[PDB]
């Protein structure tokens, strides 16, 4: 590989972060996935503007009651995938909080993509694409909508963040 | 015992149903409890107006995407404990949906108690007591606020519903 990019997934419990990870790195999916214990990462190589980037993608539970995610999680991260659930409006609402946590724990220069995941659930939508696109644009984040379930826009979400990072 | 009363817990995922149950029947609590798989029930005997009621309390996951709770869950129930989380407004919002579900699957004569649980969590309240006390009142349900963590109002919640049922 030519460069290593550490990227982190963050977003509320249940929005689909670990299945974004597994979709991207092993092309596997799991409808019966339990809340994530401790921290995981997995790697995959791709091609970005001619180069081989090894993407190191980190993942962990969205739950922070008694046990908070520390700076060590975010340490060295060039990209954050900030995921919410298009069908549950509270998860979009908590984006603020994740931005706050990014400001708090991550580099001032982290590239942040807002990802509205679970697009297959077209009919259950509680968050309109153009509202979120406009929230992204107003906060200076990239934006995409994915489905880890039917595998739509996943490799794109990743390739885009990784390209942005490479071109900074 | 002099009577058997089947009571069901219902309410969104995570509002604290299985710990209401475990608190009530074995005085045990589990901060690390995972989402309930299949159906469970457990019993405890108490005194209601001079009589020995055996309370049979049923529980199951609040999740219904691919697998819906059927009428057999509800069959024979004289009381429902309709639980939400005082710290998550969306669980209160879905009460409408649980009432709908009571109307579809349970007896027209079921006694329903609205329980706002996780009341220790005072400082993170997203649902005002009196708004809920008045939603109960407008819908002909009883109302109580509980904490399965600090034992507050748990035995009382059960004891009041069983008393309501015994007196219909
Ligand atoms: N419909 C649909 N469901 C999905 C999709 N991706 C994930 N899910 C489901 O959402 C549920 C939770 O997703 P997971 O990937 O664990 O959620 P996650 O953010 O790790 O959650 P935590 O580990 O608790 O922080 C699982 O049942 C997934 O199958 C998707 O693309 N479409
Ligand atoms: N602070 C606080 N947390 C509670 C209380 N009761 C339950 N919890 C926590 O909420 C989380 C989930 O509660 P459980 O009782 O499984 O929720 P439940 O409705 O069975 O949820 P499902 O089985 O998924 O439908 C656990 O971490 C519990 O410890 C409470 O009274 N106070
Ligand atoms: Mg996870
Ligand atoms: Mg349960």
């Amino acid at each position: 590989y030519d460069y290593l990019f550490k990227v982190v997934l963050i977003g509320d419990v249940g929005v689909g972060k670990s299945n974004l990870l597994s979709r991207f790195t092993r092309n596997e999916f799991n409808l019966e996935s339990k809340s994530t214990i401790g921290v995981e990462f997995a790697t995959r190589s791709i091609q970005v503007d001619g180069k081989t980037i090894k993407a190191q993608i980190w993942d962990t539970a969205g739950q922070e009651r008694y046990r908070a995610i520390t700076s060590a999680y975010y340490r060295g991260a060039v990209g954050a995938l900030l995921v919410y659930d298009i069908a549950k409006h509270l998860t979009y609402e908590n984006v603020e909080r994740w931005l706050k946590e990014l400001r708090d724990h991550a580099d001032s220069n982290i590239v942040i993509m807002l990802v509205g995941n679970k697009s297959d659930l077209r009919h259950l939508r509680a968050v309109p694409t153009d509202e979120a696109r406009a929230f992204a644009e107003k906060n200076g984040l990239s934006f995409i909508e994915t489905s880890a379930l039917d595998s739509t826009n996943v490799e794109a979400a990743f390739q885009t963040i990784l390209t942005e990072i490479y071109r900074i």
